[PDB]
């Protein structure tokens, strides 16, 4: 019951991303129930969802859909592996759903795991492989961005583009760098966004150089940033990629793990640039965070590389125990049925670019908010100290937080990542909802002047 | 499309990257698709029954149907179907579920509980978590990682590069550095002696010397299997752990245990390490602990461990790893209910008996059938290791028909048995009964019969 | 017997064995003042100085006796525990004694610039650990510099060219872009260059988290590279950089140490005094191997520290403060000084300079023109409005090599670039000599 | 005279100690030598066991040394390698060095100046020979428990103890180090044949488990010199052949000591009746006389580079200093004395006495626990218990103290922790090691344990 939820909460837990020394006395919110786009903790505090649970519950919360799908395939099969001698129904019908919908992109094979963080691994293996049955095992080499977050194993860590997930599990993998990134608001060069993206591909280049092609396998980047802070690249910068990539003959891994299946208002972030990624690694709202369940998606330029004879060295020696699992694999079917019927993708694109025009709005009211960015509905408010220098607020400094919890006390489940305001609901958001977490944001600022 | 027969026929394999296969083989050789499981038998898209030996793939420990499993399931997915344990909340059942696995890992110390989602993760959370824990406590050259030959860590960069047999891990080189294996103590395959207790002293020995050569103070952990599974089931000598145990004191080193196999109960005991009397620092859960029916994994650490986080050591004591479905609601609901069922069952116990028991027949088997080098067990995992000469203990290789042939005789007569090379390997769920283990046997017995070698 | 075994029983540095099938290095003979003679009599002004080391000139007796006096006296006695040699206590003061404006209060010996550069990377994680940051590992580098062949220098180096074939090479090595103005995608202003190049570095130290770097290394002017001068607002900025991040700074001065850029020091040409210095070629003006590689206080200090077996040195070679090479190094440090070889590099080498912009003018394969003293460029293009290079196969640059080496001028090519580091003794009058080679090289093939 | 007894040590990073020490007990300045003997600034003279650093091989004074050192630099000091030019010594001195291993089948030098830098140019040699041969994935290498490869990274990862690692770790990935066949200290066995084999299989498997296919080579040091004259049992190097031809891995002879003659043969890889792929040379090929070194390969290697593997086969490796004419000058010098004088024989026998003396000395003093040598490299192994093999520490007085009493009476003997090694210049003679063994007892009967 409650008091003993309450008593136990964080005590035998290592909650990701704190400091246990903090929770003794912060203790977290223990979220009951959802429906629609709200949730509510044990206490029956009620919530617009702005967070979507992690990004991830995208057709929304109590969707009988997706909870019938998950009871018949249990009651049916539990589980059964992908190892060899053995398959599963829900794994072959994802696939193949899969490669139809993301034929625009050209793929053709999907390789399944549970999470973000393993899709990334996946395709830094497979990018790996790939160039050993080409016959070119020097190509090793991961290239990534600035405020790319690419997961948490090894591989995925090594490629972040960021140190706060880094820096207490040094030394990561050799062969991971990271250059420089077209963030507008945050850079040295330019206040142009055209000429950012041009020099940053350059440098991209230029670093590609340095390393010699013939030693690098891959470059990975997400379409729109996300846990880096909602960072949209110029139009342009996308196109550069695959331009670098054919250039210098290497893969271009898209981490579509979060801009997958439509947040961004286009069914992928990459199609949204009209880029076509070699590899794509799918999670998060492929199943709506009803059961875990991530993919990472291949063209047939990869794919054929295993077609050759090349003795062990064509034996894909990877996949999980769980790759495939059926309830997963019924879960992410239901979602993806749901994004497709109700155009999600579109709602995004509407729904978003209106919560995007109310921010630009209430940015010109609120001196502390320094840059407002978004596309469709992934949208950062950061909250700077002096606009003019664009000095930020600290982890340690009390005002986000303080506009965080306005909104939290006032019914608006919104969290900060340091500085930035993140909001990412689920899908299924309307203006109507749109209207009221600006009202309650706008009140957080009158009673928090700065 | 998941209830039509003749599509998932003609799309199996079609659009998907199989593991541990070569896709070339799967245009003519299309695998089984199984359909539906009741107990510890399996179905597949055509009505052809089979006892599941596989037991999933080494998790559906609690076997198939079992409705205390799905309701919970279906009952939490009803109520939150998911909410993260990022800061500013948490949930109910991943409370819960991290208060049982603390309870029921009390004798080994455990008090606290990192979530993922399958034992890749929990082993890649227990080298991220051995590194975080040295820099806390100011050693933060302690970086390299022993694991021993045999050994299966799981697939991402950090387990891979544990992993004790290269199969899994050259067409991804160059790995992690830092990582080393040393001789384990397989008695039947080994350069030093056919006595079991001076193999595990001189393998002992073989570690401290490989880990004096790196510098101890550059070395943060050990890990280790109880019992080597995807190895081949390599069962260890009963003193071997625990001079692990004496080792890891010695050297100021972690010792983490990779339970994903032997976590809740396979091998006879509720853990494998306690079948050997020893605490380790870290456990590794996965695959059982959620009876397979929804992914789950948990990371334990003891107090010593745990503690290095309660410091003032600034940036340092943040705690940054925590995958997105860490604690996932359904996830831990799932592992509540089939850890319910181990317990109250005691499918510890029954997997300690009836695996004696099967290693037993096995050992008629190996008696009757010239092919049948070894047999290996501890509780419900069990290997029969084929080779192509006794004396020399020549193994068949991937290439050879042998170990394929016996596997699809059983297949045929009801009984799924799959090879990992030239080994049998036998792992079904706990419940499994002396009766089916008789069943089993006379499927085998008639496989090797019509396969004289 | 010396035609005959020409390269066939070699491992030629730096070259494709393929060539030297089809045509064999010439077997230089002899050498007195600034020229060389290959067996065959025919005579040459050396441009390269050896290889950017003979910078005292050939044939000088007060090098030559101090070696063999030293040799006929003890031709080798070690540093290692128990025992040290004269000649190498010597020369620890007269390092530190030259070098006191920047601060070096010690120095480590070796062999050549590839082991100095070695010595220098591990001095710098040793001291990080000795100071108890031992997650201090990683090094940042420049694009172009050069820094030697073992793997830490190998790793270090900013042209994939001396990387590729060792592969895979040291984790935590990372380079970044560099000042160089004639070929840069930001801008044509070098004080811009600098300062973006500046901006460049602290954000690739800023992402890789600066309690886990340990040093940038970095060459006053690089060599190898390609003469590349810096704007000179840089050097003080990496300075800058380096005290705010708290990493030490390794000034590589195995070309510029002891003069050929016209200050005794490069890092002392732009006033900056770095933690670490590498030292070698013209250190002994290539007539023995030699190395030293100089700390400052601040570095030394940390081995002071009572940190049991962490404060053991536990690196210097079996010939770290050879006695002969101590003393071609004393005969040669004296003679830099005596002869005032810096002065002279600066003043000779900014006329170099000047001729070299008026070929400049005349000939319009030459893309680009660079020095500080005595070290110099020529860079070639097959256009200047695209700077498009000559690349390592076309035959332009070596046509134009060759006529130098025809016409009595030793002149070598790195790919398109056309290197001039003479002896430190060279006259203007030398450099009128070899322009007026130089230009009817090009006369003679015209572009 | 005085200024080198006040500046001694104060501007000087000393290799392989605490500076901290250097303050109090400062080293002797050694001031010159002759023949075998070496005397300090206050003229005490010393037989010098040390022979300079297992690198004076030839003795001190050798006047055919100096004057091919000093006619050519006369002639010409310097002129590189590089594009477009060689010089005289250099072709010369890779002549003699392709017909003195002709045994070994060597057919072409890589020249450096000193082993760490012969050790690098092996490890650099043997990726980029398995790139030409199309296996880049043979990167890894594997080398022995107690080797010593000297101290640039390659070398340093490469070493078989941490005590030359740790302080500046972390080292190159892909470095691995297993069990070697010491006799005295090993879990396995009192049998050295069968610690032979032991040790040929735990490698055997430790190459497998890496998979051969992404291991470039062996390399191993006929006899372990730093790491305490550690000489194998004779069936070891066969079988270490054996295992690179199996698993189709390089096998690199580290022979910067055993190179020439130490170990009473030209090579030890010859005394062992073993070929290797990759040589490497330095110390006592110029009799220290003046720094180089030589990296030897055989035709196997070598001919990898005379493919159409467009930049590949660019040797991209070679030092300023690589082939300088001095020191080519100075080591055919030094060759030609080893060679006329045949002092590997030499060696060879005096080497055998002095042996067979130290074995006496072990029957008589208990803190001598075990005598080891081949040639003129020896080791005399203290401990504090035989019967445990417990060892002296470097905390320890008593190592330092017979070293000490033997300096004081005229022997320059070192220590390494609690090993007292003995490596002279191969010209030592049978009185000259009865000297040094009358010396080295009365150390023992005055320092009783
Ligand atoms: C862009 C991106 N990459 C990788 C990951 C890793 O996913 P997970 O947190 O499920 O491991 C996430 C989340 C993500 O948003
Ligand atoms: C011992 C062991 N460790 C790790 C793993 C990896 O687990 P998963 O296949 O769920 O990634 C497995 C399987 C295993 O048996
Ligand atoms: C800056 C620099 N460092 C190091 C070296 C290494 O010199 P060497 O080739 O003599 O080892 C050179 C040449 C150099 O120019
Ligand atoms: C002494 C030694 C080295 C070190 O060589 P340096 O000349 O000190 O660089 C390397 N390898 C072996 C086998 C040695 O004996």
């Amino acid at each position: 019951n409650k008091a003993w939820l309450k008593e136990h909460n964080t005590v035998h837990m290592m909650h990701p991303m704190q400091d246990p020394k903090a929770l003794h006395e912060q203790r977290p919110l223990i979220i009951q129930s959802g429906k629609g786009v709200h949730i509510t903790d044990v206490d029956g505090r009620r919530f617009i969802d702005c967070q979507g649970g992690l990004w991830c519950v995208n057709a929304g919360y109590g969707r009988r859909e997706i909870i019938d799908a998950v009871t018949r395939q249990m009651e049916e099969l539990a589980y059964y592996s992908l190892f060899p001698g053995s398959t599963n129904a829900p794994a072959i019908a994802l696939s193949q759903k899969l490669t139809e919908v993301a034929a625009e992109e050209g793929m053709v094979k999907a390789s399944f795991g549970l999470g973000g963080s393993d899709a990334v691994e996946t395709a830094l293996k497979i990018a790996r492989q790939y160039w050993k049955l080409e016959g070119q095992p020097d190509k090793v080499k991961f290239v990534s961005l600035y405020n790319g977050y690419h997961g948490l194993n090894f591989g995925g860590m090594s490629a972040c583009g960021g140190n706060a997930w880094k820096s207490s599990y040094e030394p990561l993998m050799p062969g991971f760098f990271q250059v420089e990134s077209p963030h507008l608001y945050r850079n040295p060069f330019t206040n142009d966004p055209e000429e950012l993206a041009e020099i940053c591909a350059q440098i991209l280049e230029r670093q590609i150089e340095m390393q010699a092609p013939g030693t690098v396998a891959a470059l990975i980047a997400e379409p729109i940033q996300g846990a880096g802070g909602v960072i949209v690249p110029p139009a342009s910068y996308w196109p550069r990629l695959r331009q670098i990539c054919d250039k210098y003959d290497i893969l271009l891994i898209a981490d579509e793990v979060i801009t997958g299946l439509g947040r961004s208002g286009s069914l992928f972030g990459s199609r949204g640039w009209g880029v076509k990624p070699d590899i794509m690694c799918l999670a998060k709202g492929i199943s709506s965070g009803y059961v875990p369940l991530s993919a990472t998606l291949v063209n047939s330029r990869v794919a054929r590389a295993w077609e050759r004879d090349a003795g062990f060295t064509s034996v894909y020696m990877h996949g999980y125990t769980y790759s495939g699992h059926p309830v997963s694999c019924a879960a992410a079917l239901a979602a993806i049925d749901i994004v497709l019927q109700e155009n999600l993708a579109e709602n995004a694109r509407v729904v978003g670019d209106y919560f995007l025009e109310k921010l630009l709005i209430l940015k010109d009211k609120h001196r502390a908010i320094g840059d407002v960015r978004g596309k469709g509905l992934m949208l950062a408010v950061e909250l700077v100290k002096e606009r003019a220098t664009k000095e930020p607020f600290g982890p340690a400094d009390a005002y986000p937080l303080a506009i965080s919890e306005a909104c939290v006390n006032n019914g608006v489940m919104i969290r900060t990542i340091v500085n930035k305001l993140i909001i990412s609901p689920p899908l299924t958001f309307t203006t109507e909802h749109v209207d009221e977490v600006i009202e309650v944001l706008d009140r957080a600022f009158v009673a928090n002047p700065w």
